[PDB]
C-alpha cells in the first residue's frame, strides 16, 4: 500500500563528495517520507550480507572493500511504489548511461563510484531494511499527506 | 509559428504544497512567455466544464471536486510548440512513471494528486484558455526574443 | 495577527527577465501564503495612484512610464509580519547595496530597474492591496499551517 | 583546530516540511563534515534534558513537548569554527528577523516553529552531542580536506 | 576507452547572451568532469566554417556560421570517462523541443537555431574540435584523477 | 561612475578544484553583470607576486603565491554599474567564517587560505588587475547595455 518502503544508501563516494543533503532533498521533494536515517561505517559482514546476491561476481571483493572504506548514509523511504520510483530516480548501474535528471546521471561517471544504492524489489527492500535497521529506528507514525495522496 | 499557446494550472495540491513558483520558473527558464496568470478557487461549473471530456469517467466526481477544493493558479504560456513541450515537461498521468526532471516525476506519487494540468493539444488549449481567462486578461503584444527565436 | 497581508509586484524588468517563479517561490518557501495573484499591464492611473506618495519626486514621471511599459505580476502574501519581512527579502532601494540573499541583491544593478515592489507598512499594504485587488480576488479561506505557526 | 564540532537538529516542523536535505546540503556546501546522523522521535527526558537551560522559562513546556511531537533529524557537524558558523547560517531566534540567506530567514516565520536548533557554544555543543549520540555513532577518523583547509 | 577522454563544448552566442554559462559549466562540474580548457571569444568566420565543416554544403550553414560569429562564445574542454557521449546525453537532441527535461537544451531552449550549446559527437570530432579552438598551452596537462569519482 | 565599470575576479585553485566555477559565474550572471573576459590558466609565480604586490612584504605572502600557482585558476572580468564594490559584497569578507550566508565565501568557505575567489577592491586595482591577466584582444569591446537591467 502507500506504506510500501524501500532502502537507500549514500555510498562512501556520495558522502565524501558532499551529496547527502542533495539526495535526501530529492526524495523529500518527490513526496516520499523518511522513516529511517543514520550514518555509519559499514562492517565487512554488513557489506557482504547486503550484496550477498553478488558474492560470485568478480567485482564483489572490490565492492565490499569500498563500501567499508568510509561513512555511509543509510535510509528508508515510504510511499506508493517507492521501490521502483527510487530506482528510477537513481538511474542505471552505469552513471554514464543514467539520464540527466537522475542521481547517477547528474553526478557520476564510474560504475564503481556510482554514489547511491537503491533496493530493487519490495522483497529485497524488506530484506535490506531489516539488514540495516532494527525496528526501533523505523517510524510507525506515518500520517499520510492529503496533499500527496488521494 | 512561435505564437502557439497552452493553458496550465497548478492544482490545489501543487498550490498547497508551495510549488507555484518552482513550476512557473521551469517554463520561464525554458523560454516560454506568461501571457496570462491568476489564482482563484474554481467553481463547480468551471471544474466540470474544464474536465468535460471525462464526464462518464468515474473519478470525474472527485476530480471536479478536488479542483474546487482550494486555490488554483491558472496561467497561459506562449511559445513555439508550447503545448506539446509543456506536457513533456509535465511527465505522464501517473507521477511514479514520470521521468526524473519532469514536474510530476520530481514532485508527486498519486495520480489523484499529480500537481499540475497542462492542455494536451492546440484545440484543447484554445478551448481551455477561452474558459479560464477573459480576453482582456491575456497579453497581446508579445515581442519575439532574439536569443530564443531565430 | 498571523493574518497580516502585504502587497508585492514583479515589475516589467522582473517579468521580462523571467524572474516571476523565482520570486513567488522565495515567498512560498518562507512560509507566506499567496492570497492574491494576477498579471496585467499597469494603467497610467493605476501606476500614479500606486506611487502617489512620490508624485513630487523627479523620478516619478520615468517611474510611472516604466511601470506601464509592460506586464506586471501583482500579488498579496499573508503571514506574521509579512510586510516587514517581504521588505527584508527584497533588500533596499539600490540593488547594488542590497545584500546577497535578497531579491534585488541577487539580481539587480540599477535603481530604476530594481525588479520588484513591496509595501512598506501595514497601512500602505492595505492601501495598495485594495488599489490592485478587488475583494473577490483575495482568498478568505486561509487555514494556518501547524508547521509554520505555533 | 579544524576539529571543532557542533550539534544541530532539524525539528518536527523542518522535518515535516521536508527541509532535512536542504539543511544538510547547506552545511555540506560550506565545507563541514557530518560525523553523526540519525532520525528519531525524541523522548520527554531527551527534550527536557536538551533544553535544560530553559527550565524556569515559560515556553519550556510547549518547547519540550513540540520537539517530542514527531520525527527529528539529529546530527553532528565538524569543521573549523563550526559552532559559531552554523548559528550564523541559522539566523536568529526570531525567523522574521533572520536575514535572507539564513535557514530561519529563508524558511520560517514563527519563533515557535523556527525549524532547526544549533548549539550556541563549544561547551553546549559538547554537552548536547554527548546527549544525543553514543560515541560509537560518531565518526573518528576525519581526514582534513586539502581544498578546504590550509 | 580511458579516464582522460576529452570533449569540446561551446556555449553558443544565445547561451552566453541569456546568462547560461555558469549553469552549464556547473552541470558538467557536478557530473565529475574536469575543465581542462576555457575561454570567451567572438569566433572568426573561418573558425566557424571550419568547425561546422561537415555541414559546409547544407542550407542552414550560412545562417549558422553567421550566428556563431555574431557574439561571444564560451569554449571549453572537459575530460573524464566517456565524456563525449555523456556530454551529448546531457545536452539533449538537435531540437530543444524534443529534448528531455533535465538536459540543457530540454531545460532552456525552444528553437533549433538557438539551441544554446554544442558538444563534439565523437572522440575523433572532439580531438579535431579541441585542436581548432585551443592551442596546446591553453589545455591542462596535469590532472589528478579524483578517487571519489574513479575507482 | 558609469555602466561600463569593470572588475577582475578569479576562481582560486581551491574554488576550481571543488567545482565551484559554474556556481560562481552564474551568481554574477544572474545579478546582471556581463562577462567581458574569461580563461583558465595555471598562474606563473611572477603573475601571482605582481598581482598580490601590495602584500609583497606581509608574512602570508609566500604561501599565498605558492598556492595561487599550485593549480588552475579561472580568471574573468565582469562589467556593470558599480561592479567592483558589488562583486566584493557578493564574495564576503577575508575570513569565510565571518562571511554572511548568501555571499560566496559565506556559503562555501571556512579557511582564510582557501577562500575560493578574489575580487578587485577598487576601480584602480581592478584596472591594474585586468591588465595583468588579460591582453586587450581577450576583452570584449562591444557590449549592448541590456534595457531590462539599465534604465
Ligand atoms: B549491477 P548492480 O546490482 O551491482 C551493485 C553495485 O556493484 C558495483 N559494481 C557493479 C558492477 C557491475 C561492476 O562492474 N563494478 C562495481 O563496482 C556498483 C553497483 O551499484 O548495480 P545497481 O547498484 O543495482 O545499479
Ligand atoms: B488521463 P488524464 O487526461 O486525466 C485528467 C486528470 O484526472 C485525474 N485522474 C485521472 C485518471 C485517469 C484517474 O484514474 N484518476 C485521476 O484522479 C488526474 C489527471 O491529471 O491525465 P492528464 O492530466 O491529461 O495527464
Ligand atoms: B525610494 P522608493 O520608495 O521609490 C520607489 C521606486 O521608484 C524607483 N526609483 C526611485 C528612485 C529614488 C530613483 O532615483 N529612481 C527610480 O526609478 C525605483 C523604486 O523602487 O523605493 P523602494 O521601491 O521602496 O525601494
Ligand atoms: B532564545 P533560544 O535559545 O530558545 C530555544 C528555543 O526555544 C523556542 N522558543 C524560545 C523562546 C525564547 C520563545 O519565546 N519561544 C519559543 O518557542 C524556540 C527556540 O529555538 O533560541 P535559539 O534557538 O537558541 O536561537
Ligand atoms: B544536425 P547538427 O549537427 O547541426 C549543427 C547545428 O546547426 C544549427 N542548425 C541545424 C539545423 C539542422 C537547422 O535546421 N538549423 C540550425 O540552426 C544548430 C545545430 O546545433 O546538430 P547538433 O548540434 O549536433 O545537435
Ligand atoms: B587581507 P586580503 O587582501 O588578502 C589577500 C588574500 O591572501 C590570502 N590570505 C590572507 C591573509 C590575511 C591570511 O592570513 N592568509 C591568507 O591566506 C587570502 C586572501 O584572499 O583579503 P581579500 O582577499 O581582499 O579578502
Ligand atoms: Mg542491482
Ligand atoms: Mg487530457
Ligand atoms: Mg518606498
Ligand atoms: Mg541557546
Ligand atoms: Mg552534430
Ligand atoms: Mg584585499
Amino acid at each position: 500500500v502507500n506504506k510500501e518502503r524501500t532502502f537507500l544508501a549514500v555510498k562512501p563516494d556520495g558522502v565524501a563528495r558532499g551529496l547527502v543533503g542533495e539526495i535526501i532533498a530529492r526524495y523529500e521533494k518527490k513526496g516520499f517520507v523518511l522513516v529511517g536515517l543514520k550514518q555509519l561505517v559499514p562492517t565487512k559482514d554488513l557489506a557482504e550480507s547486503h550484496y550477498a546476491e553478488h558474492k560470485e561476481r568478480p567485482f564483489f571483493g572490490g565492492l565490499v572493500s569500498f563500501i567499508t572504506s568510509g561513512p555511509v548514509v543509510a535510509m528508508v523511504f515510504e510511499g506508493k511504489g517507492v521501490v521502483a520510483s527510487a530506482r528510477l530516480m537513481i538511474g542505471v548501474t552505469n552513471p554514464l548511461a543514467s539520464a540527466p535528471g537522475s542521481i547517477r546521471g547528474d553526478f557520476g561517471v564510474d560504475v564503481g563510484r556510482n554514489i547511491i544504492h537503491g533496493s530493487d524489489s519490495v522483497e529485497s527492500a524488506n530484506r535490506e531494511i531489516a539488514l540495516w535497521f532494527k525496528p526501533e529506528e523505523l517510524l510507525t507514525e506515518v500520517k499520510p499527506n492529503p496533499n500527496l495522496y488521494e
